[PDB]
């Protein structure tokens, strides 16, 4: 009933919030944005006095506010960074770890994104979780404004959820995206701007990518867009377009273009029909402003946005995902370069899946066909590295040369179209390649 006195009774500072977590647990919070700077420097500030150890923190997609304080390279004696998205605050930690004596100082955790809520509360187990939210409205609800990922379920499987209140987070509608006070069990304030995700520009190669993307996505087609340079900047060829959905694990700025434009109208999908979908959000402060409040948007937890029997519910989707190099059946790394982890499979697989089993829908990976200012092909013999996609979930890939649909291809097929997709310096290489490893 008296939530102002509830709401009164939790709150309490930084400092005080996070001077129980225990040693030896197991803490999980939100992604990027949604990252708590106060109760983070917090944090740090109990590390660096020796005051809490053998902490585990499993995350994703970080940002510099958690790169500033508890994944401080000093702190990870204390504070343990078991990742689940590789960026580059991780990859800056692993160069130093090895420059400081070949030391492994950065944990990783494979995963399917869909499968994050059950791996974070059931596998792993998670004690302690903290995320920003957006201010305690007159019911009693914050929200998790720019995130829901698994951090809505998270925060309710959690023995502890601590919170921090920003005015600056949007207020944002959607399945378990509410929080009620008494499911909180600490409050802090801090009012300051989220973090924005930098503008990437664009490169010659997306020119005819994006062509080659546009004619194939259908009337009414229901978009995701990955993560990456290339997604964000090609779905704005689909200005012209009417009648699109969203079902999408990231909402980035390029798809928030076409729901302004009156592009998207969700009015043709099955699920969430006149909504947009997104699991988390990323951008810049124009996006942010826009989400609050915004009645045709609404998200979800990752179980259900990423799952691919209900991607595949709405008809028509297209998928566009990165990848880093495609080999020449058509397996794909997305994840990993240069001897080191550089990000996660994360939902690629997901979307891959999902967007093949929906009834007309495609999966395409996309990505110039080479690398380096053109003296590395992307296009290789044989991925020496993890896989993200296997070659038999993999639909369509496009470069800047083409598309082609792996899907009932045989090796030889394969091997033969994908070569040439590949950058004409490289194509010879690759046949020869090809006839020794006997695909050809
Ligand atoms: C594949 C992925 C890493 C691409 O992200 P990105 O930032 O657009 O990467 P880029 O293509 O710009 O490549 C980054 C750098 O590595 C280089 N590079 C890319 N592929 C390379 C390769 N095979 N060999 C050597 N260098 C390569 C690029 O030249 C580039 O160099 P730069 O720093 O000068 O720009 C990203 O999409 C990803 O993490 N995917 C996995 C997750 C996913 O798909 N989720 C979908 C649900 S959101």
């Amino acid at each position: 009933m008296d939530i102002r006195a509830l709401y009164d009774e939790k709150l309490t500072t930084p400092e005080e919030a996070v001077s129980s977590i225990a040693s030896g647990s197991h803490l999980s919070m939100g992604g990027f944005a949604a990252e708590p700077p106060a109760l983070l420097k917090a944090l740090a500030d109990r590390a660096t006095r020796g005051d809490i150890g053998d902490l585990r923190v499993y995350y994703f997609e970080t940002a510099k506010i958690a790169g500033d304080t508890i994944l401080r390279y000093e702190l990870n004696n204390r504070i343990k960074p078991y990742s689940m998205f590789v960026t580059a605050v991780e990859r800056a930690l692993i160069r130093r770890g090895i420059e400081d004596g070949g030391r492994k100082v950065v944990n990783y955790v494979p995963s399917n994104f869909h499968q994050a809520p059950r791996l974070l509360a059931e596998e792993i187990g998670i004690d302690t979780f903290m995320h920003t939210v957006s201010p305690m409205d007159c019911h009693g609800y914050f929200s998790l404004g720019v995130g829901n990922d698994y951090s809505s379920r998270i925060a309710r499987s959690a023995r502890r959820f601590i919170v921090e209140v920003n005015r600056y987070m949007p207020r944002v509608q959607g399945e378990a995206a509410a929080i009620h006070i008494s499911e909180v069990d600490a409050i802090v304030e801090n009012h300051v701007p989220l973090i924005e995700m930098p503008v990437r520009s664009a490169i010659p190669e997306y020119t005819s990518i994006s062509h080659i993307i546009a004619d194939l996505v259908p009337d009414g087609a229901c978009l995701q867009m990955g993560v990456g340079a290339l997604p964000n900047l090609v779905c704005g060829v689909l200005k012209d377009r009417n009648d699109l959905g969203i079902h999408t694990e990231v909402l980035n700025p390029g798809l928030v273009d076409l729901i302004r434009r009156g592009v998207v109208t969700n009015q043709r999908k099955t699920l969430d029909r006149g909504r947009s979908v997104f699991t988390f959000a990323m951008g810049q402060q124009e996006m942010y402003e826009y989400l609050n409040d915004h009645p045709a948007i609404f998200s979800r937890p990752v179980d259900y946005v990423n799952d691919p029997h209900i991607i595949a519910q709405n008809d028509n989707v297209v998928s566009i995902n990165a990848t880093l190099q495609i080999d020449l059946t058509g397996a794909c790394n997305s994840e990993h370069m240069l001897g080191h982890q550089y990000s996660a499979s994360g939902g690629q697989l997901d979307f891959v899946r999902g967007a093949y089993a929906s009834k007309g829908g495609r999966s395409i990976i996309a990505t110039p066909s080479t690398a380096a200012k053109g003296t590395v092909s992307r296009i290789i013999p044989r991925i020496d590295g993890p896989v993200t996609t296997p070659r038999i979930d993999t639909h369509y890939i496009v470069t800047e040369f083409g598309a082609v649909n792996l899907k009932g291809l045989s090796s030889t097929e394969r091997a033969l179209r994908i070569i040439e997709l590949a950058h004409p310096d490289f194509r010879d290489e690759l046949t020869q390649a090809a006839k020794k490893m006997h695909l050809i």
